[PDB]
C-alpha cells in the first residue's frame, strides 16, 4: 500500500500524541466528554492533493507529505466551535494547521457537531432517571415498566429540530429485546429531547407523543392517564418467530455450495493495494464517507483516480413525530465508523481474504474493526461471452466470468448497508449497494394506511426512501475529458429502391455536453441512453476513448426542494452530474450536514455553476436509490434480492477490441478437434480444499 | 396429481406422432429437410400444452390428467391453394386422432408465404446465388474478394415491403474459418425474390455494392469492366480477434470452482426440478423458447407459467440489409436454435445438464445434447444479515444460494442466454443476456449516424433488443387483482410547531381495474410498486401479493406509423396485465416474422376493455436495451451490464420472510463461541469439506450438420 492507505494504528497514535501536546492539557477523552469540554472527535487520513499524487505515481516526483485530518470539539470557551486541523507530516508529525475557515469561510457552529456517545448516555440518564418515572403509571400498564430495570431502550432520529441551530432529537422507546432486533418493538412512546445546552442539566423535554396524541411533558401524560382519559393496552414483551428472533428453528442441513481456488489465489492483497493479473487498485474507508477505491489500473493503464461513497440518505414517512420527521444523512454517523466485521462464509465467501481496519474516533487510542474488508475472486457461473457455431464452420469459444470483489458493511443502527466494488475482466467496474438488517418500525396505532404496512402485531413498517451518492473520478486516458450523450432516433424516409414505400430509419444521435448544467440530470427527467466521459484521443478505429456510465437505480421521488432542509443533501435531486474536479470540492456531503441541514456545511448543488466540462479534469457524481414500503417479508430482515443499486463503468471504444480476447482462461475448440483432449481444452485437464479454521471478529463495547 | 403434464415430447413420442401423420397426410409427403416449396411436408412437431383448467384439476383436485397431445405444423404446397396448417395429434403415447385447428385459431387458412423459410429453401437460394448469379460478375469478384467457394450468404429480417412479399436481402461474407463470418461483410448485398413456388422463377430484384445500387449483377460487372467502379479492396484474412476467437495467451492458474461439500441439494427428474424450497417444471417451445410451469414455493403455487414469448432486434444502417432488418426471432425459433452448453463455460462445471429433443424440418427426432443446466450457485453475497454492537451483541445472517435453470439460443450470430433464478426468499428472477457476434455491415460512407467502426472495413450497426415474457402469476389462487402503490409528498404544518412546514411522505394505493389501466407504454412512468394480489390477506391484513420489478433499459420502440409494427405490438408496452385466456396463449407467432404486416398474432388485441378485478390475470413484461456496437464487442459482446429481465418479489404474500426458517442461516450471541461447531455450522466446514469430489470427465454435446 502507500499513498492512499488509511492511517495505521502507529500513525494514529503518533497524531494523537502530537495533539495531546499542542492542545491545552484539560483536553478530555472524547469517550467521556461533556458538551463544554475540549475533545478530539476523530483523526483520519487526509487525502493527498491530486496533482502532487499523480506527480509521484506517474512521473517519479516524491510523495506528498502524508497528513492526518483531526476534527476537534472546542467547547471549553466563550465561543465554542468545531475545528478541522491538518496534522503532519507522518510518520513523525511536526506541524498542525487549522484549515477550518479556509474550507468553510468561518468557524463551524458547535451545534453541527455529531452527537457524541457520552451525549447519548446523558440523554438516556435524563430520560430513564428523571423523566420516565413520572409516567411509571402508564408505563406499567402498557409496557411492563419497572424501577429502572429497565426493559426499555431508545433510538435516535433524524435531523435534530426544525431550523438551523436546533439540537432537539425525537427518540422512540423500544423493548430492550435480547439477542435480536429491538427495532421492531416500538412501545408507543416518543420523546422530543432538547439537548442544545452545554450543561446537560439545562436539558429539557420539549414534547411527548403517545397514541396519536401530544403532551408538553410526561407528567401531563401520566395525568391524563390517571384521569382515565387514555386507553392503555398491555404490549407483550416476549414472542416467537422472526418478529422476536433471528435464529432459525430448523436444524442445519447439507452445506451450501462452496468455491475454492484449485491452484491457489489469483490475486494478492498487500497492505491495502490489490493486484490481480488484470487489476491493481487501493481501497479503504473514510470514517464518515465510507468505502473508497483509488488509482484503478486495468492492465497498467489508469481508468479512475477515485471512486468513493459520498453519502447515504433515508427519508421517512409516518404516523408519529419521530418517523415523520426523520431524514438520516448517514455520514453524520459515519459509514466507516459504523462498519462491522464480516462473518466469514456469510458476509463473504469462506475463502475470501479478510482485512482489518483501524480508526481513532471518540477515544484517545486506536481501535480496530477485525475483518472489515473482504477481497475475493468469485466464479459467477455465467459466461462473460460465448458463441457456439453450427453454421458454415464448427467451433465454440467462450469464457466463464470470474470477478474480483472488494466489500465492507456499515451497520447504521438498524440497517446493514453492503458496499460492493466489482472488477470485471471485460474492464468494467461495477459499484453496488445493498441494504439489509432491520427496518425502523413505528408503534401501530390509528390510521396507518398512508404511512406503511402492518408487518407484525404492533408494528408499523414505515415508508421511506433510500439513496446513496457516489464520487466517480474517471480519468479516461488522461485528465482532459469530455462528456458525450449518445442515443437513438427514428426518422421516416423513403425506401431507396422502392421510393413509393416508407421505412422508419433508425439512427444514432450524438451530442457533446460542454457545460456542467448540460450534464446534470435530475431524478425523474430522462437521461441519454449512452452517457460517457471521453478523451480527445481515439482508439484504433477513430472513436473517442470512452468510459460509459450506466446506472442501476429505482429512485424514489427526492425530498421536494421547498423543504427548508433539502439543501443538506441536494445531490438527492440528481441522478447523474459531471463537474470540474476541484481540490476544494472533495465531497458532496459532510459529517456536519446531518445536525444542521438547514445551513449545510457542504451543498452539492454549488458544484454545478456554469463552468466548462469540455477538455477538463472531470468528476462524475451518481445517485442511486429506491422507494421502500416495508412488508411482511422484511421480518426479521429485509433481503438483498432485487435491492442492489449503483452503476457500471463500461469501456466504450476505450480499447481496440475486447481485452478478454487475450484471456488466460478462455476456451476454444473446433468441431474437427477432440474437445475432451487436455491439449485442446484446459477444461479437460481438471484436475483439499484447505479451509482456515473459522474465527469471528467479535463485538464492540 | 402426479404427472408431468408440461414435459416436452420425447423421441418415442415424437416418432409416434410422425408415424401417425405419415399415414394420414397421404401421397407425396416429403421429408422437409429436402422439401421444395411445392412439396407437402411436416415442418414441426412439438408438445401441445394442456388447457389450464384441466391441468389444474389434475394437479390440485386429483382429477385424471388431460390428454397429452402434439401440435404439428404442416406445409401444404402440393395443391391449387397452398396453406400452412396446424394439426393436433393425440393422445400420446399411442395417438389415434388428428384435428386441424388452423381455422379455430386463425379464423381462416394460413397464407403460405408466412411459413418460415426452410433450410432447403436457404440452400436453393444459395444455388441461384452462387451458380447463376455471382458468376455473371466473376470479373469484379476476382478483383475484389478472391473469387474463383470462399463466400457465404446470411439472411435478414422481414422479406419485402407489404404483406405477401418474400424478398430477402442477403449480405455476402468471407467464409471465415473457425471464427465468425459476421465481421467480414465484403460489401455486396442481393435482394433475392424467392416468393415463387418454382425456385427457377426466383430472381434478383436489386444489387448493392459498396455504397452503390445496381439493377442487376450484369450491370455491375459492366461498369466494373468499363473501369467505372471504384472497388474497395477488403482483406480475406487477418489476425486480431476480429479474425480469431482463440486466445493467443497460454492457460494460467485455474479459475475458482464451485462444489457441494455434502452432496447436491436439489434433484432433476425428467423435466421436474425439486429442492427443499422449490419445485417447478421446465422446457423449451420450438419457437417461443424457455418456459417453466407450476412453480411451487414450499408447496404453494405462485406461477402457473413463466415463458419467453418473443425476441426482437431492430437495426439501422445505410446498407439496405441492416437498414431494414427487424428480426422477430420466434420465426426462426429459440428452441429450435438452442445449443449445447459447454460444461464449465456456459454453466458451472458441476451443474446438472439435460438433453432436449425435437422434430423440426426432419422426419426423425433429434437431440440437442446438454441443452439445459440446473445448478445451485453460491451468490457470494448475503441474502440478509445483521451485526449488532448495540445493547445486545449478536450476529444473524444467511449467505445467498440460488437455484438456476439456463438454456442458450444461438440465432445466427447472437447467443441469447436465458436464466430462471429461484431465490430462497420466495423471489423469482428472470434474466436474458445477449452475447456472441454482432451483425455487421461493410463500413462505408456516412456511418456515424448508424454505428461505430469496430474493425477494418467493419461497421457495428446500431440496433435495439427486446424480449417479451409471459408471467401467469396465480397469487394465492386464480382470482387476482392488480395494485399500484407509490409515494407522494404532501406539504403541511408540523403538527406540534405550526410555525414550521414539513413535506409529509405518504404511500399511494390505487386499484387498477381494467386492462388499459394496467398497460404501460415504454417511456411513460410506472408505479414504483406494481403487484398482482389476492383479496385474501396475510396475517396482518394486507392483500397477499407478488410484485413485478422490471430491469430493462428499453430503446424507443419501432414507431407505430410503420406498416409492420403490428407484428410485434408488445414492443411498445413495458408491462401489461390481461385476463388469461386459452385462446390467447402467446403474444407472438412463428408466422409473424415473414409477414409482420398481416400479423398472425397481434399482442395489442389482448388489451381490450375487460376487467382485471378478481380474474385469472396474466402479466406480460417487455425488457430490452439499445445497442450501439463498439470496439469491446469484438470478437463478442460481453454479458456484463447486459442482463435484462424482471423479478417477482413477494409482497405481504407471506406472514414473514420465509428465509427465517432456512436450514443454512447462521446465528450466535456475543457470549457464545462463534468458533464452536455446536453454535455455528461454519465452524465445522474445515473437517468435512476437505473432501472435493472427483470431477466427471469433460464431454461436449457436439455440433450439428
Ligand atoms: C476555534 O477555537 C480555537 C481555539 O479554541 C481557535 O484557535 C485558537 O485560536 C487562539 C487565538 O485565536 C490561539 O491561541 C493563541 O493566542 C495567543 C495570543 O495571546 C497566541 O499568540 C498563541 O498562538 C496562542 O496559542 C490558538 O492557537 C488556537 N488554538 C488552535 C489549536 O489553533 C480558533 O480560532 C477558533 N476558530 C475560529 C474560526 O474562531
Ligand atoms: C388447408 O390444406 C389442407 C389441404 O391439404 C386441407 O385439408 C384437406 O382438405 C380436404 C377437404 O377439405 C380433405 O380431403 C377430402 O377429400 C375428399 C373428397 O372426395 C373428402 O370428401 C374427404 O373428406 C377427404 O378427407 C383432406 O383430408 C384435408 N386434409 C387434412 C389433414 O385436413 C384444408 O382443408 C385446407 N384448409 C384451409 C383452411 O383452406
Ligand atoms: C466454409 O469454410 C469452412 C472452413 O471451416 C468449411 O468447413 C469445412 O468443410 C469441409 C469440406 O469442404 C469439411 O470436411 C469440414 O468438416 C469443414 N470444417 C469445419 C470446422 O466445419 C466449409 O466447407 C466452407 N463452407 C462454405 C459454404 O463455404
Ligand atoms: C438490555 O438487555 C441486554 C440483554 O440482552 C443487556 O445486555 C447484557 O448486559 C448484561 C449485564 O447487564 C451482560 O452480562 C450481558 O452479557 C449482556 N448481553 C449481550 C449478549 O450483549 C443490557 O443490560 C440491557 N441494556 C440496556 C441499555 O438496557
Ligand atoms: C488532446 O488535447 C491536448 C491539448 O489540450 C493535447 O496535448 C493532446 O495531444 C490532444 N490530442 C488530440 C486532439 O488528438
Ligand atoms: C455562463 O458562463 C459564461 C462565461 O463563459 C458567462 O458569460 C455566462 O453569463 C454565464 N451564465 C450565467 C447564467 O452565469
Ligand atoms: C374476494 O372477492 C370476491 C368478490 O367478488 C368475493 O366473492 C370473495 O368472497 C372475496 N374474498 C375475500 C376474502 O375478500
Ligand atoms: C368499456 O367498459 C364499460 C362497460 O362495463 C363501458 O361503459 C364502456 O363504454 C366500454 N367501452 C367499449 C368496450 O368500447
Ligand atoms: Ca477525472
Ligand atoms: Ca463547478
Ligand atoms: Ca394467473
Ligand atoms: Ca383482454
Ligand atoms: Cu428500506
Ligand atoms: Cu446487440
Amino acid at each position: 500500500s502507500q499513498l492512499f492507505a488509511d492511517l495505521s494504528r502507529e500513525e494514529l497514535t503518533a497524531v494523537m500524541r502530537f495533539l495531546t501536546q499542542r492542545l491545552g492539557p484539560g483536553l478530555v477523552d472524547a469517550a467521556q466528554a461533556r458538551p463544554s469540554d475540549n475533545c478530539v472527535f476523530s483523526v483520519e487520513l487526509q487525502l493527498p492533493p491530486k496533482a502532487a499524487a499523480l506527480a509521484h505515481l506517474d512521473r517519479g516526483s516524491p510523495p506528498p507529505a502524508r497528513e492526518a485530518l483531526a476534527i476537534v470539539f472546542f467547547g471549553r470557551q466563550p465561543q465554542p466551535n468545531v475545528s478541522e486541523l491538518v496534522v503532519g507530516p507522518l510518520p513523525h508529525p511536526s506541524y498542525m494547521r487549522d484549515v477550518t475557515v479556509e474550507r468553510h469561510g468561518g468557524p463551524l457552529p458547535y451545534h453541527r457537531r455529531p452527537v457524541l456517545f457520552q451525549e447519548y448516555l446523558d440523554i438516556d440518564q435524563m430520560i430513564f432517571n428523571r423523566e420516565l418515572p413520572q409516567a411509571s403509571g402508564l408505563l406499567h400498564h402498557c409496557c411492563f415498566y419497572k424501577h429502572r430495570g429497565r426493559n426499555l431502550v431508545t433510538m435516535t432520529t433524524a435531523p435534530r429540530g426544525l431550523q438551523s441551530g436546533d439540537r432537539a432529537t425525537w427518540f422512540g422507546l423500544y423493548y430492550n429485546i435480547s439477542g435480536a432486533g429491538f427495532f421492531l418493538h416500538h412501545v408507543g412512546l416518543e420523546l422530543l429531547v432538547n439537548h442544545k445546552a452545554l450543561d446537560p442539566a439545562r436539558w429539557t423535554i420539549q414534547k411527548v407523543f403517545y397514541q396519536g396524541r401530544y403532551y408538553d411533558s410526561l407528567a401531563q401524560l401520566e395525568a391524563q392517564f390517571e384521569a382515565g382519559l387514555v386507553n392503555v393496552v398491555l404490549i407483550p414483551d416476549n414472542g416467537t418467530g422472526g418478529s422476536w428472533s433471528l435464529k432459525s428453528p430448523v436444524p442445519p442441513g447439507p452445506a451450501p455450495p462452496l468455491q475454492f481456488y484449485p491452484q491457489g489465489p489469483r490475486f494478492s492483497v498487500q497492505g491495502s493495494r490489490v493486484a490481480s493479473s488484470l487489476w491493481t487498485f487501493s481501497f479503504g474507508l473514510g470514517a464518515f464517507s465510507g468505502p473508497r477505491i483509488f488509482d484503478v489500473r486495468f492492465q497498467g493503464e489508469r481508468l479512475v483516480y477515485e471512486i468513493s461513497l459520498q453519502e447515504a440518505l433515508a427519508i421517512y414517512g409516518g404516523n408519529s413525530p419521530a418517523a415523520m420527521t426523520t431524514r438520516y444523512v448517514d455520514g453524520g454517523f459515519g459509514m466507516g465508523k459504523y462498519t462491522t466485521p464480516l462473518t466469514r462464509g456469510v458476509d463473504c465467501p469462506y475463502l475470501a481474504t479478510y482485512v482489518d481496519w483501524h480508526f481513532l474516533l471518540e477515544s484517545q487510542a486506536p481501535k480496530t474493526i477485525r475483518d472489515a474488508f473482504c477481497v475475493f475472486e468469485q466464479n459467477q457461473g455465467l459466461p462473460l461471452r460465448r458463441h457456439h457455431s453450427d453454421l458454415y464452420s464448427h467451433y465454440f469459444g467462450g469464457l466463464a466470468e470470474t470477478v474480483l470483489v472488494v466489500r465492507s458493511m456499515s451497520t447504521l443502527l438498524n440497517y446493514d448497508y453492503v458496499w460492493d466494488t466489482v472488477f470485471h475482466p471485460s474492464g468494467a467496474i461495477e459499484i453496488r449497494f445493498y441494504a439489509t438488517g432491520y427496518i425502523s418500525s413505528a408503534f401501530l396505532f390509528g390510521a396507518t394506511g398512508k404511512y406503511g404496512n402492518q408487518v407484525s402485531e404492533h408494528t408499523l413498517g414505515t415508508v421511506h426512501t433510500h439513496s446513496a451518492h457516489f464520487k466517480v473520478d474517471l480519468d479516461v486516458a488522461g485528465l482532459e475529458n469530455w462528456v458525450w450523450a449518445e442515443d437513438m432516433v427514428f426518422v421516416p424516409m423513403a425506401v431507396p429502391w422502392s421510393p413509393e414505400h416508407q421505412l422508419q430509419r433508425l439512427q444514432v444521435t450524438r451530442k457533446l455536453l460542454e457545460m456542467e448544467e448540460q450534464a446534470a440530470f435530475l431524478v425523474g427527467s430522462a437521461t441519454p441512453r449512452y452517457l460517457y466521459l471521453a478523451s480527445n484521443h481515439s482508439n484504433k478505429w477513430g472513436h473517442p476513448r470512452g468510459y460509459r456510465i450506466q446506472m442501476l437505480s429505482f429512485a424514489g421521488e427526492p425530498l421536494p426542494q421547498n423543504s427548508s432542509m433539502a439543501r443538506g443533501f441536494s445531490w438527492e435531486r440528481y441522478q447523474l452530474a459531471v463537474t470540474q474536479r476541484k481540490e476544494e470540492e472533495p465531497s458532496s456531503s459532510s459529517v456536519f450536514n446531518q445536525n444542521d441541514p438547514w445551513a449545510p456545511t457542504v451543498d452539492f448543488s454549488d458544484f454545478i455553476n456554469n463552468e466548462t466540462i469540455a477538455g477538463k479534469d472531470l468528476v462524475a457524481w451518481v445517485t442511486a436509490g429506491f422507494l421502500h414500503i416495508p412488508h411482511a417479508e422484511d421480518i426479521p430482515n429485509t433481503v438483498t434480492v432485487g435491492n442492489g443499486v449503483g452503476f457500471f463503468l463500461r469501456p466504450y471504444n476505450f480499447f481496440d477490441e475486447d481485452p478478454s480476447f487475450y484471456s488466460a482462461d478462455s476456451i476454444y475448440f473446433r468441431g474437427d478437434q477432440d474437445a475432451g483432449a487436455c491439449e485442446v481444452n484446459p477444461l479437460a485437464c481438471l484436475p483439499a480444499p484447505d479451509l482456515p479454521a473459522f474465527s469471528h471478529g467479535g463485538f464492540s463495547h
